[PDB]
């Protein structure tokens, strides 16, 4: 049925998205990190990626920026300028350089007016992670039940405490690849088709991978999947709680049928395996220890078991409840 369960998942999903507010407060943000850099070279350009570009952003969000420039120039000196330009603009944060990759990691904001947690990552030259958040992007456009779905399964990770790379869990991004897959290879009938198997998909190379996939969106044929989001969200649960074979298996967008071992592949850390649909050498899912995916798999039989409870009324809220 999940009549009562779709109704309760839009008055979460109401409550938990991004703000029309601190969406503005956001570009408004972005608009200032961009006059800064002018001042330090005209010719870069500043760009958003993740959740506040491809449209899944929760409340109190983080950003993810990547600074574009000429291949030529040497990434970490205009770096260091554009560190300095902020530092005296008024901004804390982190200049840091993990082995050829400098990263800027803003933690505030003492004069601008955009937080006292203004929490910001930029990143310089990361072209892959704009192209993979073009490709959640043109799904969000591609389903309305998108968006709600991965907020709600953001919030529940993030609630469950298995929304942590640092302590053996998975982030927010391998979720959101989860939920794809599952929408994409899983269900039946599909609700999206796989854009990068298109028979329509051009090639199109970016630090040696190929990014390429189907964007002429307005050309595809929607959906022949009616289910509920409440439904879908029960299947979502139910194939990771059950059906998914994380020790022998690969979440894959690379084979018309998801089907993808982690013996093909040379995963045998490789415990959860993620294959990322871009840079195909990067397992999305590395930072899941051993007692990480006992409790990701945990909670999704546990999110499985309350929605086929029998016990009426359901309690729909210990879904968001903490851990
Ligand atoms: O393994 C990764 C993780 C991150 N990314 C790139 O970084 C982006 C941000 O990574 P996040 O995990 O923060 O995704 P998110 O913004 O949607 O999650 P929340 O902040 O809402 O919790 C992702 O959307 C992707 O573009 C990768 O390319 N690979
Ligand atoms: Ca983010």
């Amino acid at each position: 049925s999940h009549k009562e369960f779709t109704k309760f998942c839009y008055e979460v999903y109401n409550e938990i998205k991004i703000s029309d507010k601190e969406f503005k407060e956001k570009r408004a943000a972005l608009d200032t990190l961009r006059l800064c850099l002018k001042r330090i070279s005209p010719d870069a350009e500043l760009v958003a990626f993740g959740s506040l570009e491809s449209g899944l952003a929760l409340k109190n969000s983080d950003m993810d920026l990547c600074v574009l420039m000429d291949s030529r120039v040497q990434s970490d000196t205009i770096a260091l300028q554009f560190y300095e330009e902020l530092i005296a603009e008024g901004f804390e944060g982190k200049f840091l350089q993990r082995a050829r990759i400098p990263i800027i990691k803003l933690t505030s904001d003492t004069k601008n007016g955009f937080g006292a947690s203004f929490q910001c990552d930029i990143g310089f030259n990361n072209r892959l992670a704009i192209h993979n958040t073009l490709l959640l992007s043109s799904y969000t456009k591609l389903d309305a039940r998108l968006k709600p779905m991965v907020l709600l399964v953001k919030h529940w990770a993030k609630r469950k405490q298995i929304n942590s790379p640092y302590f053996g869990t998975l982030s927010s991004y391998g979720y959101v690849l989860m939920v794809l897959y599952y929408l994409i290879h899983v269900i039946k009938p599909p609700v999206f088709p796989n854009l990068l198997l298109s028979p329509l998909k051009q090639e199109k190379i970016v630090d040696g991978f190929d990014v390429g996939f189907d964007d002429k969106l307005e050309d595809i044929p929607p959906s022949q999947n009616y289910s509920s989001l409440g439904s879908l969200l029960h299947g979502f649960f139910r194939f990771y709680a059950y059906k998914f074979e994380p020790r022998e298996k690969v979440v894959t967008f690379r084979r018309p049928d998801g089907y993808l071992t982690k013996q093909e592949k040379g995963w045998t850390r490789y415990i959860l395996a993620i294959e990322d649909p871009f840079e195909i050498s990067h397992n999305v899912g590395r930072t899941v220890s051993s007692s990480g995916l006992y409790r990701i798999r945990g909670e999704f039989m546990a999110a499985s078991r309350l929605l086929n409870s029998r016990s009426y009324p359901i309690p729909y809220d210990s879904l968001f409840e903490e851990a």
